[PDB]
């Protein structure tokens, strides 16, 4: 699994070049999207009712939530080098998966697309940076969670989506039923935090298929130290 | 769940199976052909960890242990595939080793020559840090009813597979010359394998010792009735650790 790993990091690729990442975590509960955290090697969280950004700190993760993230990449939608130039397009491509629309009602799809297209309220530094939008939260009508990892082919400035006008390269979407909100917050944190890992973040840029990503996670998990 | 099994354990009626606080010592060996070799204490725990450093000259300042995730999975793997002998009634280190080596499974993997070397290794003296009654100011720091846990890892030239054993004694026993401090031994962990696995084993040893400082896991260790209770223990622990990227 470091076998699978090394083959990826050293593939010939043009435009698939890695950039530095700004990562924003927004959350929803069905109501609008609310920015709750952001990354840039260090993490800051929204607090005191939205009044304030915390001081920057070095993120730590619950192993539990990393496993959940891993499970998400095994069972979820993974769309790489998606050529979409807007959020409508992205959401429809996800929802129109011949498998992912076979888990949802007609009624369930309506609510979810409506959610992905809700406005993003924000709290309101590298040159060639791209953005990664981690969008997680609850939707009342769901009975299953909905997971998607997307990598756009040209990065695209998705209007009003990121707190800073930066082109999006990655999106992670985790939507699920009520009572899963805190779990999703940490899964979201884990996706964001793991993208700050230098080696894993390269894998995400160069991955050609779902298993490549799992090799990335597994290699990460194999190298970290834990605090009892 | 894996806290299903867990919650069931934490609350079973058991007498003398009562949990105690733990002193844990990590000793390491290396058996290279022709070269004589004994056990050397390399670390100890009492909630905090201290390591032997600078070539055996010195103890470290006490610190809060951290573990490699890798070595914890290996440890889990050790408990899945290794010898698990709970409530062993043995009153000496000879007796304990024979019981381990006489598992109808664990002796169907070994040469006659391989059993000989390994028994010889287990019976080597244990060098402790105290230049060597003659003990410490450390002994004062030890809770009154505490029992000890001995983590023994290392290399044996003649092995080609690793050898793992987790043992819990039924009465705890003051195994002569084994612990650096006269405390009855309750737990033993043994990991012996071929040369070149030495540093890997050191971290599995640290993981074993450290996981015994865990309040919940150490309760499971005292009350486990079977190998599966231990793994639920390990899995619960893993589910709750925090990771430092």
């Amino acid at each position: 699994s470091q076998r699978v790993q090394f083959i990826l990091g050293t593939e010939e690729d043009e435009e698939h070049v890695p950039h530095e990442l700004f990562t924003e975590l927004d959350e929803i509960c069905m109501a609008e999207w609310k920015e709750t955290a952001r990354w840039l090697k260090f993490e800051e969280d929204v607090e005191d009712g939205g009044e304030r950004w915390s001081k920057p700190y070095v993120a730590t993760l619950s192993l539990h939530s990393l496993f959940e993230l891993r499970s998400c990449l095994i069972n979820g939608t993974v769309l790489l080098d998606m050529h979409a130039n807007s959020i409508e397009e992205i959401s429809d491509l996800i929802l129109d998966q011949q498998e992912l629309s076979s888990d949802l009602n007609d009624s369930m799809r309506v609510k979810v697309r409506e959610a992905l297209l809700k406005k993003h309220h924000h709290q309101n530094i590298p040159t060639g940076a791209e953005a990664s939008n981690v969008l997680v939260g609850e939707v009342d009508i769901l009975d299953r969670p909905i997971v998607a990892f997307v990598r756009l082919s040209p990065a695209v400035l998705l209007s009003g989506l990121t707190e800073v006008p930066i082109p999006t390269r990655f999106l992670f979407i985790l939507l699920g039923p009520v009572g899963k909100g805190q779990q999703y917050h940490e899964i979201g944190r884990s996706m964001a935090t793991i993208m700050t890992d230098e080696i894993f973040h390269d894998v995400a840029y160069k991955a050609k298929e779902r298993d490549d990503l799992l090799a990335g996670i597994d290699e990460f998990l194999d190298q970290v130290t834990v605090l009892p």
